[PDB]
DNA sequence: CGGCAGTGAGCGCAACGCAATTC
DNA sequence: GAATTGCGTTGCGCTCACTGCCG
């Protein structure tokens, strides 16, 4: 009925959303405490980068 | 890559971006004389009406 | 006044930047 | 002392749909 959404992982992790997807995107100065939770959320809901809102968001390819 | 979307094909045909997409969704009364014209222009300019954008667009599923 | 096109807005993830604050 | 948090949006194509543009 309903697939996965980044917003779900954000709320499950209890973080500012940005910190979640940045771990699989380009995490740099993220505290171990912060990544600890977001990893749990990403693995819990199974976060798969879908090809839809990626091209549209303004990627290097439409 | 060239960001030629329904916005660029509009001016090229002398219309808006709705006449262009008109044939992509249903292809109803497209001016009656510009139905095949836009379709041809699409193939000519190698215009690609996305792949997943039209899905998240006009969802109306909520 | 009537046909038929055009604009408007929303959906989703992704990214920028410098200093104060917390660990 | 050095890590680390953030903010908050747009915005893009693309859709529908009603309403206005041009006649």
């Amino acid at each position: 009925m309903k697939p996965v959404t980044l917003y779900d992982v954000a709320e499950y992790a209890g973080v500012s959303y940005q910190t979640v997807s940045r771990v699989v995107n380009q995490a740099s100065h993220v505290s171990a405490k912060t990544r600890e939770k977001v990893e749990a959320a990403m693995a819990e809901l199974n976060y798969i980068p879908n090809r839809c809102a990626q091209q549209l968001a303004g990627k290097q390819s439409l």
